[PDB]
């Protein structure tokens, strides 16, 4: 539940993090580490909660992420870390760091909303991830109901339909982040908050709103295990340990099984077509269309971003991928289009 972490303050942060923008712009690197160690002599995490050790991976993770983003890998300089670290993520049941649940939508709304900048660019993010993550884990329960309904049952369309209306929550949220982020600004100003950490042997990649569960959208509903050697499997097999747990085994699940629409393609052409069929089938589309509405001005978006213009030190995206990746996701999401259009075209 995103309001029940969102409202704690287990480590007592919120007036630092009022001074955290300011911290960030002076490079005041000693505040950093001071509340770093502060922290590890001040707290016994082994008697939080699972709420409270979300909200502290979330408060912990970005002061970590404000220490290396002037260079200083933060768990070697704070070395009681690791343990605090440790302790947090036997919890959580969680990678040590914070991802883009802490960021969006376990972030609080207003005058507690945790922050790196005082740019107004960086609100972008944060909206765009806070509406995507809710809709797209409301589409991702809908979709997995639609495997063991008929094409030609309405409640298959209506659930389908149900899902696109929730996918559109991403729609909403990349169209804020177009609004209000400065491609040249996050390139020169945020893109360095969101560097990889090393915790106990092993680099955990900074926040991304690639870890909007919408790879799991993918993976239910077109991509299956249709396509083992593909650099997308690799990208999800990456990610799934960085998902919340509840949400991992509909990843692994769906990573082993024909998808949705490739088993709907299956029963359509084997079953008696009756108009509800052709709405079933249609709905099918329209998820996909809407994934599509999604990708187009991402993609568009990363372009602006990474080009020679206006991008600074940064090649890359936090996951580590060029605009190659969401190119390639997009290819897919259009082929799955043209693949749905071919079976209703004599229709
Ligand atoms: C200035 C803002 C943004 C830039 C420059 C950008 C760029 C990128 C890059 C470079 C990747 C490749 C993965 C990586 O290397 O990190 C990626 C993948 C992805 N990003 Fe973004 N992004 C931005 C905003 C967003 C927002 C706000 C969201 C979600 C609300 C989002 C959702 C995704 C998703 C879901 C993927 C996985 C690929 C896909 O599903 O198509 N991005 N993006
Ligand atoms: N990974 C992308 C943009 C990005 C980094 N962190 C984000 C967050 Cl926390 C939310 C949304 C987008 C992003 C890039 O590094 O170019
Ligand atoms: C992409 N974040």
């Amino acid at each position: 539940i995103s309001n029940e972490i969102s409202k704690l303050d287990p480590l007592n942060l919120d007036a630092f993090f009022n001074q955290l923008p300011s911290l960030n712009q002076n490079l005041e690197v000693s505040l950093l580490i001071d509340k770093l160690r502060e922290i590890t002599k001040s707290y016994l995490p082994t008697t939080f909660s699972i709420n409270d050790a979300l909200a502290a991976t979330r408060d912990l993770g970005m002061i970590m992420s404000s220490v290396r983003k002037l260079g200083i890998q933060p768990v070697s300089a704070v070395s009681d870390l690791e343990v605090f670290l440790e302790t947090l993520s036997e919890i959580t049941n969680m990678v040590p760091r914070e991802t883009s649940y802490h960021y969006g939508p376990w972030n609080p709304i207003g005058e507690r909303e945790r922050r790196f900048t005082h740019f107004p660019d960086e609100r972008g993010l944060i909206e765009g991830v806070r509406i995507a993550i809710p809709g797209i884990e409301l589409a991702i329960r809908e979709i997995n109901q639609l495997s063991n309904l008929s094409l030609n049952d309405p409640a298959f369309e209506s659930l389908a339909k149900s899902a696109a209306l929730h996918v559109y929550q991403a729609v909403d949220g990349i169209g804020e982040t177009i609004k209000k982020t400065d491609p040249y600004v996050f390139s020169h100003e945020l893109r360095p908050f969101f560097d990889p950490i090393r915790i106990g042997g092993k680099s955990y990649i900074g926040a991304g709103g690639g870890q909007i569960p919408l790879f799991v959208v993918d993976v239910k509903l077109w991509l299956g295990n249709h396509s083992p050697n593909s650099e997308y499997v690799s990208f999800i097999k990456d990610s799934v340990f960085y998902l919340p747990p509840e949400l991992r085994p509909i990843c692994v699940d769906s990573l082993l099984e024909p998808s949705v629409i490739n088993q709907k393609f299956a029963e359509f052409g084997s079953v008696e077509i009756t108009d509800q069929v052709i709405k079933g089938m249609e709905s099918l589309l329209s998820v996909i269309q809407v994934l599509l509405k999604f990708r187009k001005p991402h993609f568009q978006l990363a372009q602006r971003t990474l080009s020679k213009e206006n991008r600074g030190n940064y090649t890359t995206g936090s996951a580590g991928y060029t605009n190659s990746f969401n190119h390639m996701v997009l290819e897919f999401t259009i082929e799955v289009e043209k693949q749905i259009r071919a079976v209703l075209a004599p229709y």
